[PDB]
């Protein structure tokens, strides 16, 4: 619901920053990335499973991006009750790239999303709102900091 992109010599002066539909839309397709805003009015429950969640957004998934033979779609929920919610830490905050460029569509909770291409430093929030798509060739890691619960949807 928010995009900042400052200059890679000044990461704590953010100097442009807005919140706007079409102002995040210019921003990303202007370099290239995909953005949708997709209803999350399907319910599966009070906890949200990734079987379940996939096969109830599944139908999303066929306008999402229609290209190549898809391989499949998977889910990255965090739960409390599990001490791997800690190590997963390092296990996503490192960085990770894939050359296809892949969508991921949050259905319940929210997550950090910081894109980084060129010399420029992006902060976007994510939430079970909208969606969003980068290229390939550009690294994502989310941020954690915390141990909260937060169902994601990859598609690639
Ligand atoms: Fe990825």
């Amino acid at each position: 619901s928010a995009l900042t992109i400052f200059s890679v010599k000044d990461p704590q002066n953010s100097l442009w920053h807005s919140t706007n539909a079409e102002e995040i839309q210019q921003q990303l397709n202007a370099k290239g990335v995909r953005f949708e805003r997709w209803q999350a009015d399907r319910d599966l429950g009070a906890a949200p499973t990734a079987e379940t969640v996939i096969a109830a957004y599944q139908h999303a998934i066929d306008k999402l991006v229609a290209e190549k033979g898809y391989q499949s779609w998977d889910v990255i929920s965090l739960r409390a009750d599990n001490p791997q919610k800690e190590a997963l830490r390092e296990k996503f905050l490192n960085e990770h790239t894939h050359g296809e460029d892949e969508v991921r569509f949050f259905v319940e909770g929210a997550g950090l999303f910081c894109l980084h291409i060129g010399d420029e430093v992006f902060q976007v929030l994510c939430e079970k709102n909208d969606l969003i798509s980068v290229p390939a060739h550009t690294p994502h890691w989310f941020d954690m900091g915390s141990e909260p619960n937060f169902t994601a949807i990859r598609i690639f």
